[PDB]
DNA sequence: CGTCTTCGGCAAT
DNA sequence: AAATTGCCGAAGACGA
């Protein structure tokens, strides 16, 4: 019901007064931590990269969770793939970060220790409190707003071989745009699989795609070309959020995150490259495409990382089969009854 | 649809 | 020498 879905999206609209107060609190704390980190020899070339739903304009309910990425431009990087995970690597150099070296590989553990320590020493100074390595630190500002701070290495090199067949946007955002996007740097965040591994990150490309998302260059720039891509992502994020809360006493949905929904959404955009396939009048049909695709990923236990096709976010090593069947069962029930979790 | 606010980039310090 | 910063304009809440 497109009429009901529009009512849900109004409920999910952020308060501009809340945005102004929340952004002010986040920026003040983030700018403070950047100034301190820029004073350290190791974090000398640190820079800010705003990531996540808020800066992608797909945050729902309230601006209570922010995601920032503190990126270091590292030089002469040499990646070594860990096992055959296609997404986790060991970092080597072909310098400031010499202190974090353990042998010849860059220690994500050591680098995370100084990162957390410098931030923790600076957070006790401030009405903010600090709480698998990525995000490095989670701040709670005034008991209302949480900010995930992710340490990240910036490599301006060509993307690793595992991403060769990823970012399949040629028939959607154009091969010209895929060439320019893959020219931008890629990022490595400390994530353990072994605690000295780094995981590939493309949150900057995800933000850029979401804010320049149409086949048409003028998509969502005027009233005539308002698509419902972001509305469908919001509805999918809310559906998973309401289900995880409804079944929080059970532990099945604890492994599911909004990134699974966001990754699945990018795949639906590849499957439906035209803006006419995302017309505002067809919000219920477009949302059902996102639901139908997400059910297919659950049932087949296959949800490829949008940038690393061989990395399966729904792998059996990552999520239990009973968790996928449970979420499959609940989504099918929810769809067959006009999504009761939206009313709550 | 005009107004106001925030965010992102990068010449110019 | 290279990190900082002010500013322009899009995105989107908001109302009338
Ligand atoms: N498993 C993952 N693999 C790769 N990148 C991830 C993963 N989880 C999160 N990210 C990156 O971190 C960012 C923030 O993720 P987070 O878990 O905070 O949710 P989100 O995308 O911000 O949406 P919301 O916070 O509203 O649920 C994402 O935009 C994504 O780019
Ligand atoms: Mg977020
Ligand atoms: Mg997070
Ligand atoms: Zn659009």
């Amino acid at each position: 019901g497109a009429s009901k879905l529009r009512a849900v999206l109004e409920k999910l609209k952020l308060s501009r007064d809340d945005i102004s107060t929340a952004a002010g609190m986040v920026n003040g704390v983030v700018d403070h931590l950047l100034r301190r980190l820029k004073c350290d020899s190791a974090f000398r070339g640190v820079g800010l990269l705003n990531t996540g739903s808020y800066y992608e304009h797909v945050k729902i309910s309230a601006p209570n969770e922010f995601d920032v990425m503190f990126k270091l431009e590292v030089p002469r990087i040499q990646l070594e793939e860990y096992s055959n995970t296609r997404a986790y690597y060991f970092v080597k150099f072909k310098n400031p970060l010499s202190q974090f070296l353990e042998g010849e590989i860059l220690s994500a553990s050591k680098m995370l220790s100084k990162f957390r320590k410098i931030i923790k020493e600076e957070i006790n100074d401030i009405d903010v409190i600090m709480k698998g390595g990525s995000p490095a630190v989670t701040l709670l500002i005034s008991e209302k707003i949480s900010v995930d701070i992710t340490l990240a290495l910036e490599s301006k090199s060509s993307w690793p071989a595992s991403t060769q067949e990823g970012l399949r946007i040629q028939n959607w955002l154009s091969a010209k745009v895929r060439k320019q996007l893959r020219l931008k740097p890629f990022y490595l965040v400390p994530k353990h699989a072994q605690e000295e591994t780094w995981r590939l990150s493309f949150s900057h490309i995800e933000k850029e795609i979401l804010n320049n998302h149409g086949k048409s260059k003028t998509c969502c720039e005027n009233k005539e070309e308002k698509c419902c891509r972001k509305d469908c992502l919001k509805l999918m994020k809310y559906l998973l959020e309401q289900l995880k809360e409804r079944f929080k006493d059970k532990k099945h949905l604890d492994k599911f995150s909004s990134y699974h929904v966001k990754t699945a959404f990018f795949h639906v955009c590849t499957q439906n490259p035209q803006d006419s396939q995302w017309d505002r009048k067809d919000l219920g049909l477009c949302f059902d495409n996102c639901v139908t695709y997400f059910l297919q990923c659950l049932r087949t236990e296959k949800l490829e990382n949008y940038f690393i096709p061989e990395f399966n976010l729904f792998s059996s090593n990552l999520i239990d089969k009973r968790s996928k069947e449970f979420l499959t069962k609940q989504i099918e029930y929810e769809r067959n009854n006009e999504f009761p979790v939206f009313d709550e």
